[PDB]
Formats: structure tokens, sequence, C-alpha cells
């Protein structure tokens, strides 16, 4: 699997590269996408079908995955997880809370960012430092965006505070293979959590594979 490249008996994952036809949401999930468009409908369903494959293999029976604070996914009790999707990928990674404090993942196509995006999602330092050490064959701007989204998704559940794109400083290192590596996200705002020790440094992994950028953060 692709997501295995960016992950370190309490963690499961599942991914699919297309929308399997005929899949249907759970009954009390249905009103969430009654008015949604077809393309949104498919990835809503496919990613929750991936989520329940992983959740079942952690002895958790299928349960509805609703959306809460700023659309945040909701999980069965004692559970945490993360959902992601893009043009050719649907994936979920889930974990039990005591072993996994939080999960954050993202998947993106390995293409240049649309015009004007690199500036909103990034700091003057990240833009000077990343081109010095990232391999020439990589879209460091897109990989930066993927790492940014994977950080807020792992950050937000533990603080329920909004993490702007310029409240996190991400530094990258490239593994000797050249297409994979890992990063450190440093929080520039208060790291007060609702529970647990403060959180200011998040370590995650990044990978480029099959034309796709994958990132994941697992906070033990
Ligand atoms: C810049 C920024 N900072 C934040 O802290 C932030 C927080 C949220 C709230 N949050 C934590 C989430 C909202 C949506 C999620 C998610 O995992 N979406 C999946 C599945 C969506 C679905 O099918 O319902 C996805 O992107 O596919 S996670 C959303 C955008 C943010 N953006």
């Amino acid at each position: 699997t692709l997501v295995a490249s960016v992950l370190p008996e309490d963690l499961a994952y599942a991914e699919l590269y297309s929308d399997p036809p005929g899949l249907t949401p759970l009954p009390e999930e249905a009103p969430l996408i009654a008015r949604s468009v077809a393309k949104r409908r498919n990835e809503f369903i496919t990613v929750r079908h991936c989520a329940r494959i992983a959740l079942d293999q952690l002895g958790v029976p299928p349960a509805p995955i609703l959306k809460g604070d700023k659309g945040e996914p909701c999980w069965p009790d004692g559970m945490v997880g993360s959902l992601t999707h893009c043009a050719g990928y649907r994936g979920a990674v889930v974990g039990r809370r005591d072993a996994v404090r939080s999960v954050g993942i993202d998947a993106e196509p390995h293409d240049v960012l649309p015009n004007g995006v690199l500036d909103a999602i990034s700091l003057p330092a990240e833009r000077a430092d990343m081109p010095r050490t990232m391999p020439a064959a990589l879209h460091w701007d897109r990989i930066l965006f993927c790492a940014k989204e994977a950080t807020y998704k792992a950050w937000f559940p533990l603080t329920k505070r909004w993490l702007g794109f310029e409240d996190a400083h991400i530094t990258f290192e490239t593994d000797s293979t050249g297409w994979t590596g890992r990063f450190v996200s440093r929080i520039l705002i208060d790291g007060s959590t609702l529970s647990g020790p403060p959180l200011t440094t998040l370590r995650g992994r990044w990978s480029v594979e099959r034309g796709l950028v994958l990132t994941a953060i697992v906070l033990a």
C-alpha cells in the first residue's frame, strides 16, 4: 500500500485507488450527502468504506462517521483516525486513543500547486529552505502543502483550535532513496491541548509514489 510508506497492534489502514461501484453510506450517514454532487458523493462513501475496513480489523464494528467541528470526522468511542482523498486515491488510517493520541494524513497528486497557493500555505523560510535540500525531481511546493494538511488534521482534534498555514513551520529531510522522507512541523502558536502534555512539535513521514504524494503523522 502507498500509505504504509509514511506510517511507522493498534493501528490499521486501508486505501483504494478508485470508487468501487454500488457502495452506499450507512443510514444515519445518508443525510450528509443527500444534496452533495456525484464526485463528492463517491469519495465521501469510498473513504468511509476504507475507514470501516481498518476499523473492523481493530475489532470495532461498523459505525457511522459523521462530521463535526469545521467538518471534522467523528469516530467511534476510544478511536481516532484521519481521512484523505485525491484524484486517484482514497485512504483512511485509524487508531485507538490510548495507543494513538492523534492521526493526520493527506494525499495529493505529485503536480505543481495551482498559481498563488504556495504563498498562502507557507512561510518565507520554508520557501527558501526547501529548495536547498529537496531533490530536483520533486514538487517541493506540493509536498509542503501535503505536510501542512497532515499537520492540522493531527493537531486540531487535540486542541480544537484552528491551525493556520503560517502557524506551523515544517522542515524536511530526504531519505537516501530520494522519493521518500520525513518532516518536522513546529507550532508557532500556543500548544495547549484539551488533554495531555502541550504539543508544539509533530513528526511525520512523506512519500512520493505512483504519481501521488502521501504524508502521515502518528502521535503515539
Ligand atoms: C488551515 C486549516 N487549519 C485547520 O486547523 C483546519 C481544520 C479543519 C477541520 N478538520 C480537522 C477537518 C475537516 C475535514 C477533515 C477531513 O479529514 N476530511 C476528509 C474526509 C471528508 C469527508 O469525506 O467527509 C477529506 O479531506 O477527504 S479533518 C479543516 C480545515 C483546516 N484548515
